[PDB]
């Protein structure tokens, strides 16, 4: 795909099984360290076990954006005011990846590779940030002046809102009360050109976004 295109998401959680029930209940996903989640016979995402390995680790949903050249991106990140957090490293033969932090400290994955659009599918990721101009300059240095203007987006939010990259999945409006009945908590609601977006704290604490149609 094009540079900067949302391309993959995965969830690291300490209670895998509980997460599989929740997302299958909410989205319909049919389902080693990880579990592959499918819908319409296509893979949507993966859910892996947080305590599979030691060391310090941040759980939650990780978003991966496409890059043509992981090594070049890795050289660009410090020059543009961010930091390389991991990599560049080869992932078997699937491709090459690095994890990066932008000027505000938000973590994002960058993926050099070597997709439905219905209910329950991964539509895009969106960055909520209090520094949309500073952060936007960083991403457009990596991906081009057209970036954020599958297509990612960057939203300016106030100091009390959640911040960082969040995966967005299409759903019907009924998904919000369903998520809440399953134990989730809404954190934020905002309008997008293609519908309202609802930022949800899952019962396990990870955060994702519902795009309502």
């Amino acid at each position: 795909p094009a540079p900067g295109e949302p391309t993959w998401v995965d969830l690291l959680t300490p209670d895998r099984g509980a997460a599989l029930q929740f997302y299958s209940a909410l989205f319909g996903w049919e389902f080693s360290p990880y579990t592959m989640c499918r819908l319409r016979g296509r893979e949507v995402c993966s859910i892996g076990d947080l305590g599979e390995n030691p060391g310090p680790a941040l759980g939650g949903w990780s978003s991966y954006l496409s890059v043509d050249d992981a090594d070049a991106a890795a050289a660009a990140v410090p020059e543009l005011g961010g930091a390389v957090l991991l990599g560049p490293i080869d992932i078997l033969a699937q491709g090459r990846m690095l994890l990066a932090g932008d000027p505000s400290g938000h973590r994002v994955g960058l993926w050099q590779a070597k997709p439905d659009d219905g209910i329950g599918a991964y539509t895009r990721s969106e960055l909520l940030t209090g520094a949309s101009a500073t952060d936007g300059a960083f991403y457009r240095g990596l991906f081009g002046a057209d970036f954020a203007t599958r297509r990612a987006a960057i939203r300016q939010v106030g100091p009390a809102a959640p911040s960082g990259w969040y995966p967005c999945f299409r759903a019907q409006e009924s998904a919000v009360p369903a998520a809440v009945m399953l134990g989730a908590s809404v954190l934020l609601r905002y309008d997008c050109p293609d519908g309202p977006a609802v930022v949800v704290s899952a019962p396990g604490g990870e955060v994702f976004t519902l795009l309502l149609t």
